[PDB]
Formats: C-alpha cells, sequence, structure tokens
C-alpha cells in the first residue's frame, strides 16, 4: 500500500549485509554497497552511509532511510529522462510505482529500452503494454516480481501484492 512495503515484497528486506545473485555485498532493500570481494569494504561503506559503526547490521529505520535515497535516485533519473518522464507524468499513482520499480531494479537506461511498451502505457494501452512486457529479458530473469508489476500496470490496483 506504500512505496516501501511494495519493494519489500520484491527486493526483500535484510537488516544484515548479504550477497546478491552475482555475489555482491548489499543490505536492506536491494541497496548495493561494493562490487569488491572485501567484507571489510562493505561494512566501511555501510558506516559511511549510516554514519555509525553498525558492524554490518542496521535497523529497520536505517533501511528506509537508504531506501528513500535509492528511490529518489530512481525518480531523479526518470525526471531527467526524455522517454520515461512523459510516460511517468501520464500515469496514475498506483502505476507510477510500477514505473519506479523497474527503474529501481533495471535502471534509468535499461528501462529506457522498452519503447515498445513505453508508448502503449503512455497511450493507456494497458492490456497490450502488458503483452510486449511478458516477452522480455526482464520477465525471464525475475518473472516472479515482473509478472507482479505487469499486473499492477494491467489493472492499476496493487492487488498483486495482496496475495504474496
Amino acid at each position: 500500500m506504500n512505496i516501501f512495503e511494495m519493494l519489500r515484497i520484491d527486493e526483500g528486506l535484510r537488516l544484515k549485509i548479504y550477497k546478491d545473485t552475482e555475489g555482491y555485498y548489499t543490505i536492506g532493500i536491494g541497496h548495493l554497497l561494493t562490487k569488491s570481494p572485501s567484507l571489510n569494504a562493505a561494512k566501511s561503506e555501510l558506516d559511511k552511509a549510516i554514519g555509525r559503526n553498525t558492524n554490518g547490521v542496521i535497523t529497520k529505520d536505517e533501511a528506509e532511510k537508504l531506501f528513500n535515497q535509492d528511490v529518489d535516485a530512481a525518480v531523479r533519473g526518470i525526471l531527467r529522462n526524455a522517454k520515461l518522464k512523459p510516460v511517468y507524468d501520464s500515469l496514475d499513482a498506483v502505476r507510477r510505482a510500477a514505473l519506479i520499480n523497474m527503474v529501481f531494479q533495471m535502471g534509468e537506461t535499461g528501462v529506457a529500452g522498452f519503447t515498445n511498451s513505453l508508448r502503449m502505457l503512455q497511450q493507456k494501452r494497458w492490456d497490450e503494454a502488458a503483452v510486449n512486457l511478458a516477452k522480455s529479458r526482464w520477465y525471464n530473469q525475475t518473472p516472479n516480481r515482473a509478472k507482479r508489476v505487469i499486473t499492477t500496470f494491467r489493472t492499476g490496483t496493487l492487488d498483486a501484492y495482496k496475495n504474496l
């Protein structure tokens, strides 16, 4: 029901440094720290961020704190993008987040590739934007969350996060 708890369902929430798929040190809600194998480099960058010898463990609060900036960096990139902005503006609240989710996960540029589906959405072509979506590298990597996003675009209700 809220931007934070929506990405919790997807990215998941970890209050201790862990490694992503490719073995990256990250914490909280998909926040990356370092790409280097250092365990002492992640904590470091963690303290720098939190601003406190956390010893690689944070509080819920600190996560949201990192979350919001992660989220602003997502929005800021959209705002400064010729292909998403328009689309973004055109969307309702419920669909603005489905939009921010992809940029949270893929990135400003990456999401700036789906011009096929980009346009249909701006045009309110839900049922059909959903289709080009399904046929995508994205859908096949994290189909779990991807098909959740697509539904919130398809409908405009955040119901997909109401069963899971």
